[PDB]
């Protein structure tokens, strides 16, 4: 215990940051930075792959930690599709990211300027997007993208909660974007740009991450499972779907898979991030989805604004 004062430091490096008493570093190109406020998970990986969509007609790089990572430095996972280290080296969303994005070039570093600059020498990027950037202060955004749940309107601080900041840090954002409506609907009114983003379920993936037809999953009970930031809301959206699960296994965020054999006979689902650990494993598929996000011409415009 406790807790109150995490919620003091927070508070006095975000006065810092407020002040102009920390530095703020800038990179020479556009910077958009997607994050939430709360640990387990907000579909910012998701909103990532659909801004990167939005963005097809520019050179694309992602500037991420890499959680979990066994690597060290500043690293380049992707150049423009072409992956240069194995999952484990990546992060599995670093690598997630750069295996969905073929076009996308992903660069892991603690410090995300310094992986900007390294982008710039060696890739030549024309907007970076960081994917999990809201709390990274010390770079400059040009556009400040915030994650919101419905969870996080009744969280509060960690440890006793999952609140990496309180909820008045809103106020740094441009735009909020309200998550998983699809599963947990839900509305906020700040009169800041809002958008309301679903996930549309629509497609299986195979180990091969090829596309699928579902009539597999039928007249079967599958075995279900996934380690993610949250795994309730996966096995929540499998119900919603009517797909039949016989059993459900929850595992740690990030888990390696080290431990995994499947039994003969058996369907598993399971999600990409999850996938991506189990490649060439027969029998065993992914549920992937389609990001959609309401007054997306809207959204475009403040999107496209940074580059003038
Ligand atoms: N209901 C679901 N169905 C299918 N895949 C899902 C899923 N929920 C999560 N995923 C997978 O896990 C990835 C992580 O998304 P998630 O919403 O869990 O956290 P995140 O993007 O906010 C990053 P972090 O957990 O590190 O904060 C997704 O891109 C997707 O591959």
């Amino acid at each position: 215990p406790f807790s109150y004062l995490y919620e003091k430091i927070i508070n006095f490096r975000n006065t810092l940051y407020d002040k102009g008493f920390l530095k703020i570093k800038k990179l020479p190109v556009p910077v958009i930075s997607v994050g939430n406020l709360s640990v387990g998970g907000s579909g910012k990986t998701s909103f990532v792959m659909y801004l990167a969509d939005l963005l097809k007609d520019k050179r694309v790089c992602i500037l991420s930690r890499g959680y979990k990572r066994k690597s060290k430095g500043t690293l380049i996972v992707s150049e423009y599709g072409n992956l240069k280290v194995s999952w484990e080296e990546a992060g599995d969303e670093p690598y997630l990211m750069a295996k969905l994005l073929p076009h996308v070039s992903v660069v892991a570093s603690e410090d995300r300027y310094k992986g900007g600059l390294l982008a710039l020498e060696k890739l030549s990027p024309e907007v970076f997007i960081l994917d999990d950037g809201f709390q990274h202060r010390k770079l400059h955004r040009d556009l400040n993208i915030l994650l919101l749940k419905k969870k996080d309107l009744k969280d509060r601080l960690l440890p006793a909660g999952n609140l990496r900041e309180p909820l008045k840090e809103i106020r740094r954002a441009d735009a909020l974007v309200l998550t998983y409506q699809e599963v947990e609907p839900f509305e906020f009114f700040t009169g800041k740009p809002t958008f309301k983003m679903f996930r549309e379920f629509c497609c299986l993936l195979n180990s091969d991450f090829e596309e699928v037809p579902f009539d597999i999953l039928k007249e079967r009970e599958v075995i279900a499972f996934s380690g993610l930031g949250d795994n309730g809301q996966f096995r929540k959206v499998l119900k919603n779907l009517g797909i039949k699960v016989k059993e459900f296994m929850s595992f740690p965020d990030h888990y390696d898979y080290s431990d995994f054999t499947p039994e003969e006979g058996e369907i598993y689902l399971t999600t990409p991030k999850d996938l991506i650990k189990l490649q060439g494993y027969e029998n065993v598929f992914a549920l992937n989805f389609k990001v959609k996000l309401e007054r997306e011409e809207k959204l475009k415009k403040l999107i496209y604004r940074i580059f003038y």
